[PDB]
């Protein structure tokens, strides 16, 4: 049951992304985790992600075997890739910067779902709950 409205709660070393991988404070403002929606629309092998904010807006398709992108130059660029193995999801993302390693495990904790993110020396957790 991934296809839903998801609204985080609450996260851990979030901020420790916005530093080594240098993430813009005011995209992070509502993204950081107080006011972050995340939207699941999974589409065949390919799942779309609809971002819900105060002012601002995000969003970014995702396809099973395909790489993520996230270049932005006003705050910062991240691609990796994103799989399902399962019912357990395993994105990635890679900085610019000098190609650093970013890795992502999200699992249903229940009725809940527990984040796990790391990005070279950069771990950050992040628990879910559903409005
Ligand atoms: O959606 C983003 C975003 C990242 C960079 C620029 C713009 C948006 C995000 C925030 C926080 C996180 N993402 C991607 C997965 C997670 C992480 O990095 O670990």
């Amino acid at each position: 049951a991934f296809d839903s409205t998801w609204k985080v709660d609450r996260s851990e070393n979030y901020d420790k992304f916005m530093e080594k991988m240098g993430v813009n404070i005011v995209k992070r403002k509502l993204a950081a985790h107080d006011n972050l929606k995340l939207t699941i629309t999974q589409e065949g092998n390919k799942f779309t992600v609809k971002e819900s904010s105060a002012f601002r807006n995000i969003e970014v398709v995702f396809e099973l075997g395909v790489t993520f992108n996230y270049n932005l130059a006003d705050g910062t660029e991240l691609r990796g890739t994103w799989s399902l193995e399962g019912n357990k999801l395993i994105g990635k993302f890679k900085r610019t910067d000098n190609g650093n390693e970013l890795n992502t495990v999200r699992e249903i904790i229940g009725d809940e779902l527990v984040q796990t993110y790391v990005y070279e020396g950069v771990e950050a957790k992040r628990i879910f709950k559903k409005d």
